[PDB]
């Protein structure tokens, strides 16, 4: 009744995630670790008004993220230290409006167009869509694979471990961002071989990256479109966090080229998720049907792409945050 | 450390807020609450995709506003039913989108523009500032109205006690929104006669709100622009969370006008608030900045504008929601 009111206003509020947001995008929580104790100083690194600022560090203490230690000095609670660009969960780039994700949530500001058309909205706000975006905006094409490859040392280890690459010859990772998926199956499986296919610009940070890791030895890159023939045959070929991004019509084209490029006896692995868990997947599923009309696939759904794709789904793996992981292995139908 | 990333996400989160806003502009508990169990009645009823609406759903069940009570069919929670059209909260219009403030926290969304420049954002988006922006959109106008107008009845009855009407002749209540303060005013001070002024548009609701009260034979109504000489001097002049819209110059102005129109003896009233109320504070005084460019203002403050106005602050009275409210007087300096 009376926490009642509360809960729902809480729970509509944008200007408490934008909050957060600005926060993140001033980096105000480095200039504050950095040694800025006042708000004159702090305005001074972020050139901003002084009078301004305080009124979201206001705000910015009432949700918890900051604290008033000495008169007009403000210091990181334990939640507001996550906003230290260094931490572990990258968790203030992923508010950074500068950046390509926090920038599309931007898309959820016209969240009722896409529940009367099921079509993205991100095209409606910033001119292209999704992909074309970052095609031609090369800090936002960067932003874009090191936010998601924020793991790459350790996201990948437990589903390369979940499959047997004693009989694999080679790996094709489609779209597989910078590479931290082949690397992973590399380090486990000696014998074995990889290319990536991703598009301009990744192509370049996942040759880098995996010069620096000691494997442009094993693991190759390709530039190309996974909607036409890949660039060759492969005994496995890894969708890694791929078909989410698709309708399923488009899906079934990604899946039918690699069906394609399948040498005799060769699997298709899928790797997503599965179903506060149903608040980690209620976002990014939402999120797909904002920024590209994507979805989240259950069982019965992946049967569906599958059989329409000339597959079947043979087993289901079940795989460091509240959540579990698929790995989904098809074989020709 | 786990939970400090679990509040940050939830914190941080946009996708949320917009999911409530959407179901309050979908109108989607008043659809249940008028017997509408199944998604596929919902979908029809809302002229939306099913599938789409069923992951709104279910991002609606999991934030507390509904549950599965039948496979398939959905109920609003107790949160949940404050979203109802006809609860006196009216907590679905103040989330509705199409109306005039939920449509204005769209301005949030730039807000890093308001930190460093301190001017509103709203116009970037809109095209012109505010209150332009709803003198040519009468749907906007009338929305912003009975927005501000949801307690007329009893939201004025505290102040009005508060003070002694026993020497006052005439009341002007300087954009007093549908006249709800002029009406509590009539009502307890049977001798006392009051003029409102306001904008086009509002000036006909507040009129047809004060005839079908019973006043309009104590109470009129003049549009015209508190910037310029008021229409009739008066021995107590209303200012009903008005100054918190202005900067501090456009502030001193409308005092200025108001001391002008001040008989000999007179009281300039205002009618604004104080310092979970640190959150109530928090988003009325961000939504100035972000909409007008206006700030709440604390003791001090006050006596800087008042002064600047040729005024000075006799008192200062302190008065349904978690919130204290203040009466300042203020009589020539
Ligand atoms: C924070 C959890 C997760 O990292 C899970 C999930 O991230 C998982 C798997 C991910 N992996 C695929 C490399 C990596 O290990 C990361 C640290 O953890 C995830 C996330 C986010 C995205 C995506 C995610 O896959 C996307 O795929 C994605 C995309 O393909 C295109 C645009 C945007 C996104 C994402 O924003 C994250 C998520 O669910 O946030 C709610
Ligand atoms: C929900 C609490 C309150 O009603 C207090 C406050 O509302 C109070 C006083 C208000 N009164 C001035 C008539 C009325 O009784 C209402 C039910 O309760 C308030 C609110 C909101 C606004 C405003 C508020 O004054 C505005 O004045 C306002 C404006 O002048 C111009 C644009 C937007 C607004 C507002 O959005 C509300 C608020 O603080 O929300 C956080
Ligand atoms: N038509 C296309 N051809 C090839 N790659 C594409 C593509 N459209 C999108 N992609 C790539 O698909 C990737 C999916 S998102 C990154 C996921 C990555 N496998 C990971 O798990 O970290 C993006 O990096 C994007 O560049
Ligand atoms: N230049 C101007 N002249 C007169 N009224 C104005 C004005 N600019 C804004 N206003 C009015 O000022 C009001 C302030 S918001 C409504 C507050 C009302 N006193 C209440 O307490 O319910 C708005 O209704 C708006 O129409």
């Amino acid at each position: 009744q009376i926490d009642a009111l509360r809960t729902l206003i809480r729970l509509g509020s944008l200007h408490t995630p934008m909050v957060v947001r600005t926060a993140a995008t001033l980096r105000l929580v480095d200039h504050i670790l950095a040694g800025a104790r006042t708000v004159k100083a702090l305005a001074a690194r972020t050139d901003t008004r002084p009078e301004a600022l305080l009124r979201l560090i206001r705000h910015l203490v009432a949700i918890g993220l900051l604290e008033e230690d000495a008169p007009g000095e403000f210091v990181p609670t334990e939640v507001g230290e996550l906003l230290a660009d260094d931490h572990p969960a990258a968790q203030r780039a992923w508010h950074d409006l500068t950046q390509a994700v926090a920038r599309a949530d931007i898309s959820f500001t016209r969240l009722p167009d896409a529940i009367r058309t099921g079509r993205p909205t991100y095209e409606s706000i910033y001119g292209k869509p999704f992909y074309e975006d970052l095609a031609g905006r090369p800090d936002l094409r960067a932003s874009f694979d090191s936010l998601l490859a924020c793991d790459q040392d350790v996201a990948f280890d437990a589903p390369a471990a979940a499959y047997d690459w004693t009989n694999v010859r080679h790996v094709l990772d489609v779209g597989g961002g910078k590479g931290g998926f082949a690397a992973a199956i590399a380090r486990r499986a000696p014998h074995v071989s990889a290319t990536v296919l991703e598009m301009a610009g990744t192509v370049d940070t996942a040759r880098s990256y995996l010069k620096d890791e000691g494997l442009s030895d094993r693991v190759d890159v390709v530039e190309g479109d996974f909607f036409e023939p890949l660039p060759r045959k492969a005994d496995a070929i890894i969708l890694s966090f791929v078909l989410l991004n698709w309708p399923d019509h488009d899906a079934v084209r990604i899946l039918t080229r690699c069906a394609e490029a399948l040498e005799p006896g060769g699997r298709i692995l899928i790797h997503e998720r599965a179903e506060t868990a149903d608040l980690h997947f209620s976002l990014l599923d939402l999120r797909m049907l904002v920024f590209l009309g994507g979805a989240l696939r259950t069982r019965e759904k992946w049967d569906g792409l599958a059989a329409s794709a000339g597959l079947v789904v043979e087993e289901v793996r079940q795989l460091t945050i509240p959540y579990d992981l698929s790995l989904l292995v098809l074989a020709p139908a």
